[PDB]
């Protein structure tokens, strides 16, 4: 049982380790759009005397974080130990290695999708972003008087074929995720994964369309088994008139009794109908989960809210140093010091603040954030907040 | 068909009314305590020619706002058109009757609790709070290491009969619904009616047990149907060492599967756990509606966050005046004002903001609340945020 | 945190933790009928400074084993915990106090139903009798020509009011349970209980029936939700004639599509019928669990199959005594030893072992019982099998 | 409406009645496989006047059977009678001709797996193995102290591809099936079906995974439409050790709630475990069905358990001849006599007690298995009782 960097002979048990431990997994063929994202050393794997048991890498990702500030980020994925060797400490040792390479490439965050929510606390992982699943019954919708796209004048939505408007989707979603915190750069070989899986399969999914606008697209598909519903797999919209003309045009889908789309709990869909109720918000999860590599790079890339005025703490992250904190203007300036700590936090505590997506007065309430100052919590509450919603870009 | 404050006589008629309106109701008997709490002419029936064919009434009640304010508030209820006189606009001549009783009584606000979503917006009623369902899976629930009550010096926690602990439920409720905006006042009537309900019902609702602590109680029934899920009626904790007691009591039902609760979206449970995921969201939905009455008793009546600096705007209500608002050292002065509107907005929006719950920026996304200077809705969006976070006392 | 014997002053607080820990609990006055079978010094309360937070006792059985032998029983039951004093080591410490008053009180053997079957493995409790429910499709069941009871000379069977023939099923339940391992006398009280559960409940369980033949009875209800399923609460059969004519019996009751029961895995029903298929097993779990106080007492008390020839061995309990076990015509001997141990097991495997329900062939090739040599396994297997059936006599 | 053995040119009009009359049949190319275990004559068809509307074959088979000794078995399958042919005693007829061919071509025993449990009774078959399905919520699976393989030492169990293992399965199942009543030889021609029915159909069945230990292995794939459950197809373990080993694996896929195999009411799975109650039996059906074509022959190639001393009866099977019995020393002899019968019954019933799955004093029960001595019972019982418990080996 050691632990090596996997050569290209290990890929092939790899992708049977993976066949094994993801049940969504695509297959090889697929599996080499993303290891185009997979640095040199970005991947270690556990051999036994002989097989791959364990194995776990990281992706070189671009998260955008609140001020429209983009940090490289270490995406982990592809975590999977054998049911043949549990409870051998093969994680513990993978996510130790990993962790060092990814601090030692100067990489200030680390992120990944969380397959349980049991697991990641322990290695400094926090739930940074929430994903809300709302399912609006389209046959009761009606749009608000107040609502944009109300005077017929003629649709600025188009119905299309994903494949032959490629170009368009990839430069609204630039856009998209420069300006929205939790945004993701998707390179070009994850365009080619996503329009390919918009084809239609045999016995498998049904064809994808689109709608598109200027400043916004849909990508939405029937679901295989429920004819009468419509799952939207993605919707980025640039300006809110962009939004509002799209779900005008999903509501018109008028061979369905539903449309559901996973989104974020300020999606403002509810508030462009008559009637909030009929988007039920039917499924919430973490999304991404956020680990701070570095406390002082994080602290000092990320903007702050304008409004809470100048204030001075000491923050001690649990075994992650502690830091004279000053937050003014909407900037940062975290610096080394031994003075007393103010507010103590565990690292993943850190990381589920960072986006702006979670209250410091909703953590340290679970005792979480310890604190003897209240005013400092009521100041770090509206420090950490986020002008733009968090949302959540893609899975990886 | 004319509109009449009801005299005894017309009660049995508005009870018939009820059965045939409301499936919940429970009779004329549980009624008398109601009744207690609706003024002199706080009810307007609809004869014809004869039996009632129309009825709606408002209860005095006391609601917290942000700052630990208490508002007097008309709740409505028992709002009812009969099936055979539909469409007839009964509904919106008993709405303006009341609402004018309401305004010419001096109630800064109205409340209600919606039946449907759909209808409640046009009479300038918005969504103010947000009921959200917790189910706990409590077989894999493990506390934190971080959460309070670790220890196991004594549990401060205890098993009881509701009816032989009435008082100290009283004092802890009391307590609590001061210190919460969304609080209301229970009179003494809804604790000899809440506590009969507490009792088992033949071939209907089982037992109901409490959890007391000294700055806390829970009351919980097991499910009529799913014996594996405890049902938490009401859970009530002043300090987070009595919520995480509450809860540990709660986990520790080793008979039950499943413990679900409406609470709060911003309940601390989910954090006081190892696997944050195993608090599912199962249902969401509007808690209690507002209208403001009197703008500007409203809007100066409540505290503003301390953390937005002084600032001055003109907010025009759609139909319900334009003002001068001035808001700084978490107090709003608002006066009449002929000078342009920066902020307009309809009435129901308004109360949508006023206890915190919904964000200006959201509401501004969907054009219900609309501006043109991008810096005053972040300070609107902090200024009418709740420190405390906003709950839902009881439904009426 | 002190254990005593409960005073008339607790029994109260019992209940009250009996209500909030159990959703079968009927109530108190029920509770009079099981109270006049549980001894002077039979039962266990943990006070906390004060309420009732644990509790446990035993009750005085009479249980028939192989060999139609019946022994003294310490039937455990009302084993509670309250949620707010979990993971405490109050079951572990009133467990080993009733063990400790069985013991000295001489009882042979402890038994007990397991609410859940992770418990009771650790203080020594085997599970020895298994629950099967079969479910029959009785809209295609034909009996088979070789079936008693095919010439319709007449039938012998009766249906009748359960309360009006008390007396005929009392003398069978009495036959039957001297006659097969398992059988428990039923005292008066719990006739009394058990015909007062007969009656029809108000939006609860409807009226049950009984089928009285002269050597056996049914008792049946149909089911409170699914008006096409008749439920069999007990059928005691002495004779398999009296079997075959109850069966016949349900399988007329042509306004049902099914019949179920809870009987024993050698139910004949399946070779009753041209199609063995239409018996379905829906359900399985282990029903009575033994703890064998005392070894010795317990092996020499019980009758051994006749076929097996004479052998000797060295059984060696875990924490329980070494033993010389010889067997030969029906009969062992069991005394002291410090000669090498043949057999090895925890004390828990030999409470399955002992109705004979479980062979020792199939706990050895778990490891839960250690030998060295597979003729002794053989031999063991044989010798402890039951020439009549295991079956179960009634819940406690 | 006559019967024929069929040509090379009757087989697609059969094909077409297959099709037809069995939904799971794979198709044509796959039949060339099965075809091969048909010997010359092992086949009839009728045509009417030309197409087929009724069919049914045998295949030579190996069974192995109590003291490991294999018998030729002819095992009836692919038996279909058109529906537009049914009442017309084209059964009967086919039944009729094929056990005259088996029997004169000196098979001992027929052997068939049943479509429908009331059909084959009336032929001769008795049902003869028990299939039990086993569903383990694997998320609270906790192996036991005394469970082999605790020691963390190494697992010597491998997570592989079927198709590159093949050699090992075959040797492992062929060792399996010489030791296991019930055991089956498995030609070439049905590894090369099983391993094609192990790779991933397109909208059909995921890709099958093995665990392979060198005395086990288990083929597994997760359900079409349940991704949370693993069905282990297969799993053979000629040592205890193996089958633990095995089954620490299988827990350990930690992706999925629920592994579920059809296996033998002994299956040792359940004393693994802290809690035997976790594996559920969610399902129980008859398995094999056998005919005993020659009753002296049968009776005389099978061991006898060696615990029973020697003992003589006449047995009498109806319409099969009458025996003079005497087992002693593991062994039968089994020769024509006139003498008062002892014990009677069908030939179906002698096919139920051959493998030892069944009781005699379960049979004589329901009277299939008539005596008027219980000592003569009791010997029958522990005579025919099996020491390795009959398993199923695989549906033909
Ligand atoms: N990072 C990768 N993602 C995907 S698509 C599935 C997804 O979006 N989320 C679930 C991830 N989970 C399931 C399947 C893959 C493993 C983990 N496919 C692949 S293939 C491959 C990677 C990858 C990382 C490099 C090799
Ligand atoms: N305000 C009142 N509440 C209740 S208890 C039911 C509840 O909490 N919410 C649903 C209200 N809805 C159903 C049943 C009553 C009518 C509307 N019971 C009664 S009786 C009665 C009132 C009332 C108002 C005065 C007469
Ligand atoms: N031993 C007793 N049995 C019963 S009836 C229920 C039953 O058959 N099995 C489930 C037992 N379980 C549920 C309800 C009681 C507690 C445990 N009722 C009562 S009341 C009472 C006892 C008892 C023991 C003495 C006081
Ligand atoms: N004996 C054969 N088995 C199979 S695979 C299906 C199975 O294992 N049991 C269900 C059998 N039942 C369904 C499908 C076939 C007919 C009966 N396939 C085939 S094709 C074919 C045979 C056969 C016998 C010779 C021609
Ligand atoms: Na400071
Ligand atoms: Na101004
Ligand atoms: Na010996
Ligand atoms: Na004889």
């Amino acid at each position: 049982v050691t632990l090596c960097s996997p050569t290209e002979d290990d890929w092939p048990g790899m992708f049977l380790l993976a066949a094994a431990s993801f049940t969504d997994f695509i297959g090889p063929e697929s599996a080499t759009a993303w290891r185009t994202l997979v640095p040199t050393d970005g991947a270690v794997v556990v051999r036994d005397g002989s097989e791959v048991v364990g194995m776990a890498l990281y992706m070189d990702l671009r998260l955008t974080v609140p001020g429209e500030v983009v940090l490289p980020t270490a995406g982990l994925s592809f975590v999977a130990v054998a049911p043949t060797h549990r409870r051998r400490g093969l994680l513990r040792a993978m996510c130790a290695e990993l962790h060092r390479r990814i601090a030692d490439s100067g990489y200030p965050v680390a992120a990944l999708h969380a397959s349980e929510g049991g697991i990641y606390g322990r290695f400094g992982y926090g739930p940074a972003t929430t994903l809300h699943e709302l399912t609006v019954d389209r046959r009761f919708a009606r749009f608000h008087a107040d609502a944009p796209g109300g005077g017929l004048g003629g649709s600025s939505v188009r119905l299309v074929r994903p494949t032959e408007h490629r170009g368009e989707f990839e430069a609204i979603y630039e856009r998209w995720r420069q300006q929205v915190p939790g945004g993701l750069l998707r390179p070009q070989v994850l365009w080619d994964e996503l329009l390919a899986e918009a084809k239609a399969a045999p016995g498998g999914d049904r064809e994808s369309f689109a709608l598109l606008h200027p400043d916004g697209y849909a990508l939405y598909r029937v679901d295989r088994t429920d004819l009468k519903l419509a799952r939207v797999s993605e919707l980025r919209a640039v300006t809110a008139d962009a939004h509002c003309a799209l779900w005008r045009a999903l509501i018109g889908l008028d061979s369905m009794e539903r449309i559901s789309i996973i989104t974020h709990p300020q999606d403002p869909l509810p508030h462009l109908l008559t009637d909030t109720r009929l988007a039920r918000t039917t499924w919430r999860q973490d999304g991404l989960w956020l680990r701070i590599m570095n406390v002082p790079a994080a602290l000092e890339a990320r903007g702050y809210a304008h409004e809470v005025g100048e204030f001075s703490t000491v923050l001690e992250v649990s075994d992650g140093g502690r830091f004279a904190l000053k937050i003014g203007d909407g900037r940062a300036r975290c610096t080394p010091t031994d003075a007393a700590a103010e507010i103590e936090m565990d690292r993943d505590v850190l990381g589920s603040l960072y986006l702006g997506a979670h209250r410091a007065s909703t953590l340290a309430a679970a005792n979480r954030l310890r604190t003897k100052d209240s005013q400092l919590l009521r100041r770090l509450d509206a420090a950490f907040a986020s002008d733009v919603p968090v949302q959540t870009a893609f899975e990886f």
